[PDB]
């Protein structure tokens, strides 16, 4: 029906896979986020006073909304994962709201030098516990980054949120590579390997760990994808990337291959100074090197990473 305006199309109703609640049970206060198809607010449950987050969605892409509801319900009993408390539909505008638990966030960028080795281990371990539960349940998050990790510095509580890009994982299936966020994309995405796996979440978490250790968020740079690959290899070496592309039959431009053979790999040299030397422990750097392994199949699993000596104290 193409003569209709978009607003006339929302008034005239697809089905949501959820028993919809009452929009009057929830109040809305301050906008706290703006997204592609969503506006995010802080709010309260009226009767209990309990803080909530309200994610307000234009009623389009109903399939994808239903995917995210299904994922959030599969994950409802998981640790350190945002909890879907209700889904409601505005009777007038027909917009859909997801009611999520509230998790306080102190932006880690502004805590450089204030977060200790223990803070960083709690933060990372907390996200790994979420990823291990999601991965064991066949779900990959696909957008792990500081902006999707709620951290409470006083209480050390941590939450992995924003499951709108999450997907159910089936081995040997092709997935779209326009996922994750710039500078968090793994080599599998920059080289368009379609059959990637939940190990992508480990790379993205590794990029997060590198920013916290070295006081630089985002850690990796690069204007385009060939330069992003190149900037990765300044640290990790050209040869690992060349070997990776060969092994999985990924294409690199002839100009990029020659560039990569010039890069032996600095690893973390030059990045430790007096301000971050106290958190860049050998075990933290060893964990980092494992998580930022180029070959997605040789990265630790979430459970393997949780077994790392870097977490021996807080276990």
């Amino acid at each position: 029906h193409m003569k209709k305006t978009s607003a006339q199309k929302y008034q005239e109703s697809d089905e949501l896979n959820y028993p919809l609640g009452n929009i009057d049970d929830y109040s809305v206060n301050n906008r706290i986020g703006r997204g592609k198809y969503s506006n995010v607010f802080s709010g309260h449950i009226i009767d209990s006073g309990k803080p909530i987050v309200v994610k307000v969605l234009k009623p389009v892409r109903i399939m994808k909304i239903n995917r995210e509801i299904a994922i959030l319900n599969v994950l409802r009993n998981g640790p350190n994962i945002s909890q879907l408390l209700d889904v409601v539909k505005d009777p007038d505008s027909k917009y859909i709201s997801l009611i999520l638990n509230y998790a306080e966030n102190n932006d880690v960028k502004t805590l450089f030098g204030k977060m200790t080795t223990r803070d960083i281990a709690l933060y990372i371990y907390g996200v790994l516990r979420a990823l291990a539960f999601a991965h064991k349940n066949g779900i990959m998050h696909r957008d792990v980054k500081p902006g999707n990790i709620m951290w409470n510095q006083t209480t050390k509580e941590v939450s992995l949120i924003d499951w709108g890009l999450a997907e159910f994982y089936t081995p040997d299936s092709e997935y779209q590579v326009r996922v994750a966020t710039k500078y968090y994309k793994g080599p599998e995405l920059l080289l368009s390997y379609l059959k990637y796996t939940p190990s992508l979440d480990i790379w993205c978490l590794g990029c997060t760990l590198a920013g916290l250790l070295f006081h630089k968020l985002p850690f990796f740079k690069g204007r385009d994808s060939n330069e992003q690959i190149e900037r990765m290899c300044v640290y990790l070496g050209g040869q690992a990337m060349l070997d990776y592309a060969e092994k999985y039959d990924l294409k690199l431009s002839s100009s990029l291959k020659a560039r990569l053979s010039e890069l032996k790999g600095t690893m973390w040299a030059g990045l430790i100074n007096e301000s971050n030397r106290d958190i860049c422990t050998p075990q933290a750097l060893d964990l980092l090197t494992k998580m930022l392994t180029i070959d997605h199949n040789l990265r630790p699993t979430a459970e393997q990473a949780m077994k790392h000596p870097f977490f021996d104290e807080i276990r």
